[PDB]
């Protein structure tokens, strides 16, 4: 049978990849979003993927004319008109637990509002915005540390899983739907946040303010700013200044302390670039000092280089171990899919120091992984003619 | 002992009244809010009550020096310096379930936000706004139909009872405090709502839109408006218009139906004026046809006249009975505390017809009540020398 996948980012890519794997009998057509540049960024380009995999890319107007297909929307950017199809097998993943948080910026609004939870919802496309009947959902816990970016990445992951768990019933017409309730229904348009003019509001509680920081913390788009200085999270003090809300109590190199309606807050200056530079050659002890919010250790620059990737490229094995102890992914990837192991290989090759591989492997380092060109570390070693190092690396795999 | 009552409205008045009744020996001092107009309105004037009962009004600066008082803020308008008193018996009633909804407009924001409940909270005055340790608090249901005014009245009533239930522990220092949690706190300033520029936003869900209506419904202040027409509540329909949200789908003498993000909503035009006028003489069958939202029957005009009060003064007994069956208060009062019974008394004097009295008494009419000059219907009848009716009403007692 046939499926049209309409949308973007790792959710479209990964739903597609699964289909090519487990449903090879299925003709796939793609619709891409107007702003998919064709180049991989912090999310994969769906357009790139479809080109690289000979998946035909069509228009929505063309998709309307395909019979005996289902249609599946995944962060799609176009209004879909149900009457224009010759069927009603029209499905969307929305990044909320409907009926709450219809519309936009669902990575921010639940955080701003102090929600503990959100979700992803599979539903029918009807004539309105995220109004159609619910087929499946999955609740997501928002952790107190988590940013809008963390929550978006959870949406992407949980949304992928929910499709995968339901896509057979979508293909079989063996699914059940239920109309959305009136009660609790909520919606935010794009007018509700003006990302070109964000401003922290300190006439609020400390809880609210920290939730502002979190909601606006999505590095590839922006960081919250106080007085032009970029902030990466904050914490609540027990202190309660009688200075009017917004008054800056202290300023140092690492932080700004501000008066609120209730408890003082400390806003950490974003020092990610500096942290990343230190990852080349410093140890544990130095990095632990630079750090304020722990999750800053999992951020990435514009190439997708994290702390643990930089450490790997420079053979900083003591730091790699500490980072992984803190939550870092031993198999982290840049935006081309290049893995920690590949970067470590570069170090081994340069230094002639092979000795640290065993320890990384015991931390979970995976030599089988492929980048987005379908190459393993061994592909690169074969190409560069480094057969002895290739054999050496294979000898430690388990 | 002594207490300084700082604040306004029926909560200030009714806590004071209770203390004069039940704690004879407590000396009371008052601080009034600056905007207290000295005239009884939808809330009683605390300054008027203090003058009329010889409760001395003091300044804040004076209050700081009375070392042996406790201090109770009841919608007080001035920020205090806690450390400046030589005691720490400083208490406040806040109209939310703290630490949620610190600050202003707490009869609006919970409704707007889609909350099922709010609360009232008795707590210490400390550094922060509304940040002091909690002594006692109670949750309050917000019914799906209730307006900001309904919620406000509830905060006044539940706040008063919360103070009454705890006031002995406050004067005797036998209360327990628990510091407020950081988590879940929320706060809204005066700037969060411009009441001089309310606008309904139709780029929202039906649930959200009906909540806006409710939240902005507070007649003595304003009603929400569409196309300059005032609206008194609404409902959600089952249809889902394809038109862009905010599009007017239907318009008539009763109501306006509008498209939203999800379900269409009907906004009911405010016909309170019309209803109140017909309460003079029309019967329940006619008045029933006018009603778009049931709670309109408990609204009041600028003098505090409700449908039941107007019906009583015009001797409309058949209407009174139906109104009461719909949940009207048989002892409703205007803003001067004049009761239904006193209005019915006027009608009995003008008409010479006492035939309705027994039935209203059977429905709960209370002849013992006192207006805000502290007179009963009997006092009035004596003064007027209306000896016949006096005799008859007294026969019920
Ligand atoms: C547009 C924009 C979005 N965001 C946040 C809020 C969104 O929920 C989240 C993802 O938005 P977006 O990347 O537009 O993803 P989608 O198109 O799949 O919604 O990013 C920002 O932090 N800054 C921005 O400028
Ligand atoms: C991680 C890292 C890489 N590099 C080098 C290694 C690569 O040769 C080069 C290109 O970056 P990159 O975007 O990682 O491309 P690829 O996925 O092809 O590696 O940058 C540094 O110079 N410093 C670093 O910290
Ligand atoms: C000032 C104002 C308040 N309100 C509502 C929201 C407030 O929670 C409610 C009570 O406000 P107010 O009468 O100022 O009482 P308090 O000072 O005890 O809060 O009235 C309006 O609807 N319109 C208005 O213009
Ligand atoms: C209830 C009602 C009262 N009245 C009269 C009788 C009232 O005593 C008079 C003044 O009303 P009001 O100003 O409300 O003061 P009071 O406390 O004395 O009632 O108006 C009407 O004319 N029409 C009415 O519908
Ligand atoms: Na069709
Ligand atoms: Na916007
Ligand atoms: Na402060
Ligand atoms: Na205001
Ligand atoms: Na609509």
């Amino acid at each position: 049978m046939k499926i049209i996948i309409a949308g973007k980012n790792d959710i479209a890519v990964n739903v597609t990849r699964w289909l090519q794997k487990k449903k090879k009998n299925i003709e796939i057509y793609a619709i891409c979003n107007a702003n998919d540049t064709g180049i991989d960024t912090f999310q994969r380009s769906f357009k790139k993927y479809c080109k690289d995999n000979l998946i035909p890319i069509i228009s929505l107007a063309e998709a309307y004319k395909i019979d005996d297909a289902i249609f599946l929307s995944l962060e799609f950017d176009k209004i879909v008109q149900p009457s224009k199809f010759n069927h009603n097998e029209l499905f969307n993943i929305h990044f909320s637990y409907l009926p709450k948080y219809k519309g936009m910026y669902t990575s921010a609004w639940p955080i701003l509002n102090g929600e503990d939870t959100s979700g992803v919802t599979l539903h029918k496309i009807d004539h309105g915005i995220d109004t159609g009947a619910i087929i499946a959902q999955k609740e997501i816990i928002i952790q107190p540390f988590e940013t809008a970016k963390d929550l978006y990445e959870k949406y992407i992951s949980e949304g992928t899983s929910l499709v995968i768990d339901n896509i057979s019933t979508l293909l079989n017409s063996e699914y059940v739907e239920k109309e959305q309730n009136i009660k609790y229904s909520s919606y935010y348009s794009k007018k509700t946040i003006d990302y070109s003019n964000l401003e922290l509001n300190f006439s609020k509680t400390a809880f609210e303010i920290i939730n502002q920081l979190r909601a606006f913390t999505f590095r590839e788009y922006q960081l919250p700013k106080l007085d032009g200085v970029n902030i990466f999270l904050g914490d609540v003090l027990s202190s309660r200044s009688i200075m009017k809300p917004g008054s800056i109590l202290e300023r140092n190199d690492k932080e700004i302390i501000v008066s609120t309606i209730d408890y003082d807050v400390v806003l950490y200056k974003d020092n990610f670039k500096e942290i990343l530079e230190a990852c080349k050659y410093s140890d544990s002890k130095y990095i632990a000092k630079l750090i304020r919010a722990k999750s800053i250790l999992f951020e990435k620059n514009i190439y997708g280089w994290s702390p643990v990737i930089v450490a790997a490229y420079h053979g900083n094995i003591e730091l790699i171990k500490w980072l992984v102890s803190k939550g870092a992914n031993i198999n982290d990837r840049n935006y081309k899919g290049t893995t920690v192991a590949m970067y470590f290989k570069d170090y081994m090759l340069k230094s002639g120091d092979y000795s640290g591989l065993k320890m990384l492997i015991d931390l979970g380092l995976d030599l089988t992984l492929t980048d987005y060109k379908d190459y393993t570390v061994f592909d690169y070693l074969e190409k560069s003619g480094n057969k002895n190092l290739l054999q050496y690396m294979m000898a430690f795999m388990k």
